[PDB]
């Protein structure tokens, strides 16, 4: 049985920090949320000062990667009411990756609750500048003291706080560009990349290097021997297109198993299927498709999505060392600025939704 | 700017445990440990076995910034004890490190820091037939931030566990394998072939389907045709007559799915140098390995490790599929071979440069 909020210890910090006055991921709040699970179950969860895990040198943490983690944001508005972005499906998310790396089950709205109480105790390092967030990182690590390749009997579950800046520079969408390349790839049919797991990440830290000696910003992550574009960076990715058919259209890969399901490109999907205005589709994208959309003039945009910056333009593409522009900000880009705006809007308050969970 | 074992510090244990066997869970008194950040390697430490404090955005957590290694020092009747090549061990750990952009060291530094500590524990180091001690190496970022980035900094520590004897009787056992082509290790342009801690968490769930099938392992398939990649977390060989006719021992090659066994690498030195067989890397298919069976051409399959040096297989779960492989019924003559001669090496029998003095 899953620890309960309603168990939940408070320990108000004795060491407050001034809030700042801020790269990503590098300045937390006070507290943190902190569940240890062992033979004996889930122990009361805690809220407690920002400290030091404590780890025997054997945990399967950090031998065998028994470690997933969650990220989403929450956002003050001009009432100052703070709310998470679909917080329930960074829940699902998570307890998906738990069960594929073994570790243990947990009640998804005891967890949010939890969270909810995190982050209504530092609520005010939540920033209500434009463009700024509260990152929430939610972690489960295995923690069995034993060298065995195995089901762990201890587990600890946490969750840290980052207040965020804008990330972009007056609001303002600023195009990147990607290295596409064959030879890297992110994951495979069968394989662990649709789930947020640790191990996905670390050695993407030298593809980006190269990267960026190539002269591009972020890695088109492709697939297959037809060369499919899966994510970009962190990010999903989509394409808004007159497609080979004649119809306008929005497409984004499907969830074959090698595409982790973002919660914004959900949204995306969502709020362009309610509009009604063109196709929506998840279908395959291959660079074939891609090269014979650019030639014709039949790109509009080229976007990734992720918590990171909700929508992020494209404008070139680095494939078979021959430079493809990517014609985004010549559209506009019409549809990007469509989503950041409905999406700022949501977030913020200035409409209410159900997305929104208060806190 | 490596870390030098000239500046090692001995900070000796003042609560010593009472030594003993399950496998990787009992810890001698006695860790290595040595820093990372922008002013570069702080001074290596040989300290008592202690817990780790790491702050809670660290990116070993996160993004699995982690690598190990694994190798066996060996106690001969003398009382000498000798690491069994390894320089084979940190040359694997130095291209982990690499390939996660994590700190260079030198390696005859690091190799030298452990044959100190495992001087400091030498009494923790059995020698009992078919014991040893198991030495684990760690490297893994720790920067405190959620940032997906090459690390500014660093901790590689070091742990040891004696160990019992694989096989209590002395005798080898062998295993039977689950290979479903729904499970996947590594794949072609992943890092399979780097001894990552990433590799190894998503199998534990594989592996509970292997039990749950009746099966003890699993036997990794990859491609459509279906290749032998390795077994549990071991690489595997198969002693047959080749479809050419020919004697022979094929271990698949090195080509992107396949970890870079020490033993692995030493079961071939050692049948290259008897000239008695062909000896080659290449892939191996279920389809071969079928038509081989029917036509009674296998004589042993077996996985190759630090573990258990080799292990026998007698049945393979190919799907609904069960086929006896007749490795005990052949013997097994390969297998108690290259188990013989290992021996003979890694217990000071035979004086041998693969082994390293403490
Ligand atoms: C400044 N960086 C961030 O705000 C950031 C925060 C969290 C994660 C983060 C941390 C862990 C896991 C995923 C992450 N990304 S996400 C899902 O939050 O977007 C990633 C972040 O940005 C990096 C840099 C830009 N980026 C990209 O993927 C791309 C930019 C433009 C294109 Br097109 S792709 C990732
Ligand atoms: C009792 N277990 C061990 O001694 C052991 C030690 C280290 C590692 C260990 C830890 C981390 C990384 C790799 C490991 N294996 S290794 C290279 O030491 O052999 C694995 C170990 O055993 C498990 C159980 C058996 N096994 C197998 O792979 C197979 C048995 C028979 C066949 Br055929 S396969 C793995
Ligand atoms: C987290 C993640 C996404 C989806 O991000 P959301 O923030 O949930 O939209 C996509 N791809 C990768 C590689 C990720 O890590
Ligand atoms: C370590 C390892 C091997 C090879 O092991 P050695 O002990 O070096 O012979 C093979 N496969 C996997 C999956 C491993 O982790
Ligand atoms: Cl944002
Ligand atoms: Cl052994």
């Amino acid at each position: 049985s899953s620890f309960k909020a309603a168990d939940l210890q408070l320990e108000m910090t004795q060491k407050p920090h001034k809030k700042p006055g801020l790269v990503f991921g590098k300045t937390f709040t006070d507290h943190m949320l902190m569940v240890e699970w062992n033979d004996k179950g889930w122990g009361q969860p805690r809220i407690q000062p920002f400290q030091n895990l404590t780890l025997h040198p054997a945990s399967s943490s950090l031998h065998y990667s028994l470690q997933l983690f969650e990220g989403m944001k929450a956002f003050k508005g001009k009432d100052q009411q703070v709310r998470l972005f679909r917080p329930w499906l960074n829940m699902d998310r998570m307890l998906r990756s738990a069960m594929r790396l073994c570790l243990p089950s947990f009640d998804k709205l005891e967890l949010l609750e939890c969270i909810r109480r995190l982050i209504e105790v530092d609520k005010d390092w939540v920033p209500d500048a434009a463009g700024t967030s509260l990152y929430v990182r939610p972690v489960l690590i295995g923690n069995e003291p034993s060298l065995g390749v195995s089901q762990p009997t201890r587990a600890l579950l946490f969750v840290i706080l980052c207040p965020v800046g804008a990330y972009f520079p007056g609001g303002s969408v600023t195009p990147v560009s990607l290295l596409a390349d064959p030879a890297f790839i992110r994951a495979w049919v069968g394989g662990v990349g649709n789930y947020k797991l640790g191990g996905n990440y670390g050695p993407t830290v030298l593809v980006q290097q190269e990267a960026l000696k190539r002269g591009c910003e972020q890695v088109l992550w492709l697939y297959g021997p037809d060369h499919q574009l899966t994510e970009v960076g962190t990010m999903n990715i989509f394409v808004y297109w007159t497609h080979e058919d004649g119809v306008l259209e929005l497409v984004t890969p499907p969830l074959n198993g090698v595409i982790l399901p973002g919660v914004v490109r959900q949204s995306l999907l969502d709020m362009a299927q309610t509009w009604g205005e063109f196709r929506v589709v998840e279908r395959t994208i291959t660079m074939k498709q891609l090269l014979r959309a650019l030639e014709e003039g039949r790109v509009r945009e080229v976007f990734g999505s992720g918590t990171a910056c909700q929508v992020c333009p494209v404008h070139r593409i680095l494939y078979k060392d021959r430079n493809l522009h990517i014609p985004t900000m010549e559209n506009g880009p019409e549809l990007i600025l469509r989503f950041q705006k409905e999406l700022k809007e949501i977030q913020y308050g200035i409409r209410a939704h159900e997305w929104m969970f208060p806190v």
